[PDB]
């Protein structure tokens, strides 16, 4: 199922741990924390980011994790549909407007299309990608090459470089596996 859980789920605070229901960043009423909706860790405002490494520190960010909503939204469904697919977890394109119920409580209401089961696109997103964190299921394994330079980069701080005689497939099958053993997904992101 999955589709009953998604629905059912309520986002607390990691520092304050006030529990609230109600943009991927958060603002704690409560304790003025603020934080990524997707993987709780740390919005930092302009220019409050303690990374040394950050090259944005001009702006209002945080760090996610590469199965972070904050990219994983960006994918297409059909994509993601992909990922679940791949390591066989069942997900719903028909239903068992849009019936996601909000805290206005009110229910979504959006035109629904075709193929996104009984919920808007965005809905339906936030679906797949639930799930896809509560299955742990890693993105990076459908990453091309580039996607994976970008990875290596962003994650471990290297710009990488195809090795003498390598062709492009191994090339990826080393990324990917470097990538796999040193960064992990989403620390607090809840699972399965
Ligand atoms: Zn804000
Ligand atoms: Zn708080
Ligand atoms: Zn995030
Ligand atoms: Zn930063
Ligand atoms: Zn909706």
């Amino acid at each position: 199922q999955g589709l009953a859980m998604y629905l059912q789920e309520g986002i607390d605070c990691p520092k304050c741990k006030f529990s609230y229901a109600l943009c991927m960043h958060f603002h704690c009423t409560q304790c003025r924390h603020q934080f990524c909706s997707g993987c709780y860790n740390a919005f930092y405002a302009k220019n409050k980011c303690p990374e040394p490494n950050c090259r944005v520190k001009k702006s209002l960010h945080g760090h996610h994790p590469r199965d972070c909503l904050f990219y994983l939204r960006d994918w297409t469904a059909l994509r993601l549909q992909k990922l679940l697919q791949d390591n066989n977890v069942m997900f719903n394109t028909e239903p068992p407007g849009c019936r996601v119920i909000e805290q206005k409580d009110e229910a979504c209401g959006k035109e629904t299309p075709a193929g996104y089961a009984g919920l808007c696109q965005a809905h339906y997103k936030e679906y797949l990608v639930s799930l896809i964190n509560a299955h742990s299921l890693d993105p990076a394994t459908l990453y091309e090459v580039e996607e994976l330079e970008t990875a290596t980069e962003r994650y471990l701080h290297v710009r990488p470089q195809p090795l003498a005689g390598e062709d492009p497939p191994a090339y990826q099958a080393r990324l990917l596996q470097k990538l796999t053993e040193e960064v992990p997904l989403g620390q607090s992101i809840p699972r399965r």
